């Protein structure tokens, strides 16, 4: 009857599409969805699994591949079926996701294609997927001999639009020559874009801006925001479908489902 879903955040909206997809599958099969919000903390992720034990979940949907030490032990000791989301494991674990790195290299290559050569990176939160995003951006820049530590900005606090505007201020003061920003999440990109307009900066002519995820507000910016559509809803759908089968001792369609991504190319980079 019940499945536990563990996600690192509610506020940033990234995983709302994902909850909605799971529910579509769980409701159709009569399961109840329980939600654990770990706030990107492995300690609380643990405390949530422990605490949610008393609810007798039949299976668990887990975000990400990195987890606290005893985490995996509890899952096996209780023989709990699990599907992992957002990433791709290379060790048998059942998972649905896509290549964070390919995504990051792809959006970066798009910026290069637009004639930009001093492309910065805006990082916030700094979880595992953000850094994979970073690896792609770096690998794209290395191929073009355009890499520069002076154009990467990684800040540990949680993302927000205010923070996107603040990071923009810092980047353009340090490096007024920066001609594009790839932001690790749309909230940051949205803030940096609104701030850039406020500062009278021509976008994309002087500065192109791209985000990540294609959260709802991205298409509805002025100018519309270039970003990477990640299949967050389809990840929840596929992850649920596959866990249900695992609960019924069956073989899911795939043990490692790469749903890819699309580049959403808009005026904020294409003019």
């Amino acid at each position: 009857r019940t499945v536990l879903v563990l996600i690192p955040s509610l506020a940033n909206t990234v995983f709302l599409e994902t909850l909605t997809g799971i529910e579509t599958v769980l409701d159709a099969a009569g399961y109840q969805m329980l939600i654990g919000n770990s706030h990107y903390d492995a300690g609380q992720e643990l405390q949530l699994l422990r605490a949610y034990l008393q609810h007798r979940p039949d299976g668990v949907l887990i975000t990400g591949l990195s987890h606290a030490e005893p985490f995996e032990r509890i899952l096996s000791q209780h023989a709990l079926p699990v599907v992992y989301m957002m990433d791709l494991a290379d060790d048998g674990r059942c998972c649905v996701g896509f290549s964070q790195e390919d995504a990051g290299a792809a959006i970066t290559r798009h910026l290069l294609s637009r004639g930009k050569r001093r492309i910065g990176f805006l990082g916030a939160q700094l979880d595992e997927r953000v850094m994979k995003r970073l690896d792609g951006y770096r690998a794209a820049l290395d191929a073009a001999d355009c890499r520069d530590a002076g154009l990467e900005w990684l800040d540990p606090q949680p993302s927000s639009m205010q923070m996107g505007a603040d990071m923009l201020d810092r980047a353009l003061a340090e490096r007024p020559d920066c001609d594009a920003l790839f932001c690790c999440n749309d909230d940051l990109a949205i803030g940096a874009l609104a701030r850039s307009q406020q500062l009278g900066i021509a976008v994309p002519e002087r500065l192109a801006i791209a985000g990540f995820n294609d959260l709802q507000p991205a298409a509805w910016c002025t100018p519309p925001l270039t970003t990477v559509a990640t299949p967050r809803r389809d990840i929840g759908v596929h992850a649920a479908k596959a866990l249900l089968q695992l609960i019924d001792g069956e073989e899911p369609a795939s043990r490692r489902a790469d749903l890819g991504f699309r580049l959403m190319l808009r005026r904020s980079s294409e003019g």
